[PDB]
């Protein structure tokens, strides 16, 4: 575990993370996809061997010795708000299990279902709170990656609020 487990946020490409493993915002079919998933495919293409996994689950595939945790959030275009919320909470609990199993001291994580899977809604608070519910009981250093300047400020404030 980390000596004093923390949460941090950075506004940059998760493909350039400085952590011991990465969470992919994956699709269920293990396809190259777009956004985070496409950046992860360009950086760690070997990790997409048999990465396909259902919605609400996480599957780890090694790229050399570097773990890529493929986490499949719901597409809120397809799910009801209620069922989507349940599957989004579940994807993050499966990430917490994988981070713990791997014995890493740090993990880079994006906000699941906040991009093309958002169903055109702002889900920053919804996705971040599910991330906290899952990861609070882990002792890894968590580093959240985002691209928007306003999102960085909002995630930073939400972290600082609990400290
Ligand atoms: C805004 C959509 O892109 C991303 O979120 C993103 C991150 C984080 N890393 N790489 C990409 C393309
Ligand atoms: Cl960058
Ligand atoms: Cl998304
Ligand atoms: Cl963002």
């Amino acid at each position: 575990g980390a000596m004093a487990p923390s949460y941090r946020v950075k506004r940059m490409d998760i493909a350039k993370n400085d952590e011991e493993c990465v969470v992919n915002a994956a699709n269920p079919r293990g396809l190259p996809g777009d956004g985070v998933c496409k950046a992860v495919y360009k950086k760690w293409p070997e990790s997409f061997k048999n990465s396909a996994t259902p919605v609400g689950t996480a599957k780890t595939v090694m790229c050399g010795t570097y773990p890529v945790i493929h986490a499949v959030g719901p597409n809120f275009s397809n799910y009801t708000e209620s069922e989507g919320d349940r599957e989004l909470a579940a994807a993050y609990r499966e990430v917490a299990k994988e981070v713990t199993r791997l014995g890493v001291n740090s993990v880079a994580i994006p906000l699941l279902s906040t991009g093309v899977y958002s169903g055109g809604k702002d889900r920053l608070t919804q996705s971040l709170n599910h991330l906290f519910t899952a990861m609070d009981s882990t002792d890894a250093d968590v580093v959240i990656y985002c691209r928007d300047k306003e999102w960085e400020k909002k995630i930073s404030e939400a972290i600082q609020m609990r400290t």
